[PDB]
């Protein structure tokens, strides 16, 4: 019953500062432009201890499945090959991605009827808000 409030199908409704976040990550011009247009649907489900987060968009489709606290390999939408670990901290899903001596953290939380995603790379934050589809 851990992540019950996250489960469902969600659609992106707003984004702030995502271009600056992508720049800080190292994403190149053309990928930033295309990725920045996309309005992904995020599909979250749970089966036993395994959480699956799918992103379906016009830019890229991705899917990760994981157990909390247990590191996994992830290929991101912008084609980084990262090592990821996702934990639950006070009701917030905290997703750390490590690659090439770099790190970024993506936090997902329920706020009212929204699912709010905060993406941080060094001093740069982007906030992405999803609503139920
Ligand atoms: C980090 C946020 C996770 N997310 C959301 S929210 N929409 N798309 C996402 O994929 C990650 C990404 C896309 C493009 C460039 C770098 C990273």
């Amino acid at each position: 019953h851990m992540c019950d409030a996250f489960v469902g199908t969600w659609k992106l409704v707003s984004s702030e500062n995502f271009d600056d976040y992508m720049k800080e990550v190292g994403v190149g011009f053309a990928t930033r432009k295309v990725a920045g247009m996309a309005k992904p649907n995020m599909i979250i489900s749970v089966n036993g201890d395994v959480i699956t987060i799918k992103s379906e968009s016009t830019f890229k489709n991705t899917e990760i499945s994981f157990i909390l606290g247990q590191e996994f390999d992830e290929v991101t939408a912008d084609d980084r090959k990262v090592k990821s670990t996702i934990t639950l901290d006070g009701g917030v899903l905290v997703h750390v991605q490590k690659w090439d001596g770099k790190s970024t953290t993506i936090k997902r939380k329920r706020e009212d009827d929204k699912l709010v995603v905060e993406c941080v790379m060094k001093g740069v934050t982007s906030t992405r808000v999803y609503e139920r589809a």
